[PDB]
């Protein structure tokens, strides 16, 4: 059996420029920093951040975190606050929950979403 | 508070193709199946696939899954013995512990790394 997810690892053009990004969002909390890179633990997450040009077109490819319902507007405030790339939200299935769509400084695809694949279905 | 991880969305090409390979290897259960989509459960962690011609070129971004020291061997075997693409496996830091990358068919990189992030440390 394979255990659970090991890290995620994302390419960003400038460091610095998406740490704060998500230690500010997301509140990564650091764990540390030859080649430029730094871990964080968002969510009890293992996310690994590593500096270079690596970020090809965006994609419907993303990742979503789970937030609860009454986060969602304030969330929505947080992220129009860091002018960070906001699409507007559309109304989904009301019994599918809501989400929200946004994008890091490089093609990353982010995706907070609220209400359980366990209601889902 | 961010909860967890709500779930990776992947875009593939062929549907049916991508299932194959992630029931056989990452030992995925189907939760079901407008639009044509599937969704699935991998170590405890709600994936998403869709099917779409989204798949922009590799780079280094890409989810690593934790599995154990013994399994590297069998593991690296059945990735083989599907015919994926495999890269041939580097030691790291005897103490970082070992990994192995490999491609579905759709310019997606996966990891399966074996040691936690607290003795990575």
């Amino acid at each position: 059996m394979i255990s659970g997810l090991s890290h995620i690892t994302l390419i960003v053009k400038d460091l610095n420029k998406t740490t704060a990004f998500l230690q500010n969002i997301f509140n990564a909390e650091e764990i540390y920093s030859l080649s430029k890179e730094k871990f964080f633990l968002i969510a009890g997450l293992w996310i690994c951040i590593m500096e270079g040009d690596s970020l090809q077109e965006r994609t419907y490819n993303h990742i979503a975190f789970q937030i609860q319902s009454e986060e969602v507007d304030e969330y929505t405030e947080r992220i129009k606050a860091l002018g960070v790339e906001m699409k507007p939200e559309r109304p989904r299935v009301q019994g599918e929950g809501r989400s929200i769509y946004f994008y890091d400084f490089d093609n990353h695809l982010f995706e907070l979403h609220a209400g359980t694949l366990e209601e889902r279905l």
